[PDB]
Parts: structure tokens; C-alpha cells; sequence
């Protein structure tokens, strides 16, 4: 904490529309509970031009922003990248539109992975090396979210949240209270059929 400063990063699949799981990061709980947790660095990466919908929920709040030229070396993220204030300033929250490997740059800072049904984004965090909380669908069959969930668990590397704006928080709760650690296994086909394969999909 002293040498490095630490960052929770957000991705998404294409799975459910962008703007819908915006207001699941922004959320009143989301963003209180971060701050408490030592994630007051929200970072959120999208490939398509969202940057209306973290502004419009900060105006729903009545807090600030300000388009920064945010350093790649720190952060990764591009000098067209917005910060947003909430919490009084407790929060800050980065928004930019990722290209090329800027999105594995600030996967590399972070120290937290949250995939909202994402595919080739759990790769990378089981890639990475990077703790991982993957947040399923509401298309998912009940008893596949918990079938997931406990094999998961069962790993104690991934941890899966239930398609609400609260399950995410929670398993952020989860992450330390429970037992969360970074994915030590750096094979890529391993976790490729065994994790991806076999249990999420």
C-alpha cells in the first residue's frame, strides 16, 4: 500500500448490454463499501464510447468529474480517460475507452479482476495471475450459478456473484473476508478447460 498504489478494475462481456452494468459499479452500496475496503481507485474499461453513463449517475449524485490525461505508466488507461468524483472524494473512478493492450496494462496494476460475464476476460485474470471475481447472467440456470459457484469456491481463486447490483459488492466483501487469492497457476490451457471450460461455460 505504501510502495504501490492499489486498483480495482471492472470488464464486461458482450453478454449483457454495457450500459445495464454500469449501474451495477456505480451502485450507492458498490461504491461505499470499496472505500472501506481499500478499492477507493475504480478503474472501468469499455471498447465502445459509455462515457454518458458513468457522467450521467455522477450528475444523479451531484458529484464532479474531469477529463484527465491519465498516465498509462501508472494506470494504462489514455489521456482522453475521464475521473469521476464520488463519495465526497472518496471514490475516484476512471473511464476510458481501451484499444490495444492498455486494458492488460491496468490488468497488471490492479490488483482485482471483476468480469460481468465475460469470456476472454477470465482468461486473462487465470493468465495474469490476477484474482478474479466473475459476476454470471440471469439467463444462467439457478442451479448452474451455484454449480459454478461452488467449484469456484472450491478453488478459492474465483469467486462467482450473482446477476444483481449487490452480489458483485458482496463477493468484494468476500474477497477478503472469504478466502480470495491471486490464480498461482500460470499454465494457460489448464485453466482454459478447467475453469472455463468444464465449470463457467
Amino acid at each position: 500500500g505504501i510502495i504501490e498504489e492499489k486498483a480495482l478494475f471492472v470488464t464486461c462481456g458482450a453478454t449483457v448490454p454495457f450500459p445495464k452494468l454500469v449501474s451495477c459499479v456505480l451502485s450507492d452500496e458498490f461504491c461505499q463499501e470499496l472505500i472501506q475496503y481499500g478499492f477507493v481507485r475504480l478503474i472501468i474499461q469499455f471498447g465502445r464510447n459509455y462515457s454518458s453513463e458513468f457522467e450521467h449517475l455522477v450528475q444523479e449524485r451531484g458529484g464532479q468529474r474531469e477529463s484527465q490525461k491519465i498516465p498509462i505508466d501508472q494506470f494504462g488507461c489514455g489521456d482522453t480517460a475521464r475521473q469521476y468524483v464520488l463519495m465526497n472524494g472518496k471514490l475516484k473512478v476512471i473511464g476510458f475507452d481501451f484499444s490495444t493492450k492498455m486494458q492488460s496494462i491496468i490488468r497488471d496494476y490492479s490488483d482485482l479482476v471483476i468480469s460481468h460475464a465475460g469470456t476472454g476476460s477470465i482468461l486473462d485474470s487465470l493468465r495474469l495471475n490476477k484474482p478474479l471475481i466473475v459476476c454470471v447472467n440471469d439467463s444462467l440456470m439457478d442451479n448452474h450459478q451455484q454449480q459454478i459457484a461452488d467449484k469456484f469456491v472450491e478453488l478459492g481463486y474465483v469467486w462467482s456473484c450473482a446477476p444483481t447490483e449487490t452480489g458483485l459488492i458482496a463477493g468484494l466483501r468476500a474477497s477478503q473476508t472469504e478466502k480470495l487469492k491471486p490464480f498461482p497457476v500460470s499454465h494457460n490451457p489448464s485453466f482454459e478447460r478447467l475453469l472455463v471450460e468444464t465449470i463457467y461455460s
